[PDB]
């Protein structure tokens, strides 16, 4: 599995369960095609969005759709989503896990890229 | 001045001087429009983006040019950019600060939204 | 001002206000030895808490007492509270501000040193 | 397994490899006492510092020794170590998560509790 997400909640101290992911290719003419989509399981881990052969080189854009998150734990949050935009697998495949930590108003995110 | 942008540097604990920064405000017909845009000063804030007269209610992007910062520093970075996507409201506070931590592979951003 | 604190709180997105911030300096028999205290102001801040002629160069640590901010906001908070624990040294830049953002769950600090 | 601990390298988007942690516990007369310690995997992970019967309620203190780290990877960093002091167990026995995100001016820690 090539490409993972994983969210945490750092208000409740726990997975971020349910939320909403959205990932997208930038194509030859610029703009965003959609790649692939899913919901974090119970573990706040999102796994199988793609294959290594579907997994080309590309800038991708994972979107977090954080606000729906917040919005059904009766808060209402800062960011519209979290943006994570990266180029991979310009150097060869690689395994990107996808991370983000959330507070209403504030998020990380960080990316542990290892080499299969 | 209801729009500042903070960067920070994680790896020298410095301000992030020269980091470009665009925002965008999303149209009507769902695309992004160039809205203002600067380079993060020596303190490493950005601040004279807009005005309250222009920062009306809307969705806005600030896109924070992060990969070119960490280039000219000769660090090999993870993100294109560093992007932040929010509904600037006429209800609550009247000013956005958005700040930026960043580092090679990881960044965390934070709204300050005050009177 | 050689030492300063800010902190902000990442559920509300705004300053820290009121928390508590007790500075100790490592003592010859490894001991953490009071130095200084205050609490955060209106915009998160604390400033004053040493000069230039006492901050010499030693392990400092600034204990964050962020329960007892959480506590006050009726949330329940994990952290006891936060430790930021460094080096003043008297090579690099002259004023450190330490940095802190504060989650129920989650914290992070950020040194930021300048000239 | 009670009481774990997860390290990340902000730097290098890698697992931090071989860090040291010190565990102490709160003692009746206030002092620290050490209570368990250990070293990161090559996963940045640290299990098996203690067990349900042995991690009972108390103030624990989680040292992360981020200073040795950084020095050698060539990088002089801004703190001593990082520093996680949290009560445990309280309200009966949890699983504890700590997990920390690491430059060398900066640093993230975050706790995941579970209910066993």
């Amino acid at each position: 599995c090539p490409l993972m997400v994983k969210v945490l909640d750092a208000v409740r101290g726990s997975p971020a369960i349910n939320v909403a992911v959205h990932v997208f290719r930038k194509a030859a003419d610029d703009t965003w095609e959609p790649f692939a989509s899913g919901k974090t399981s119970e573990s706040g881990e999102l796994h199988g969005l793609t294959t290594e052969e579907e997994f080309v080189e590309g800038i991708y854009k994972v979107e977090i759709d954080t606000k729906s998150y917040w919005k059904a734990l009766g808060i209402s949050p800062f960011h519209e989503h979290a943006e994570v935009v990266f180029t991979a697998n310009d150097s060869g495949p690689r395994r990107y896990t996808i991370a983000a930590l959330l507070s209403p108003y504030s998020y990380s995110t960080t990316a542990v890229v290892t080499n299969p």
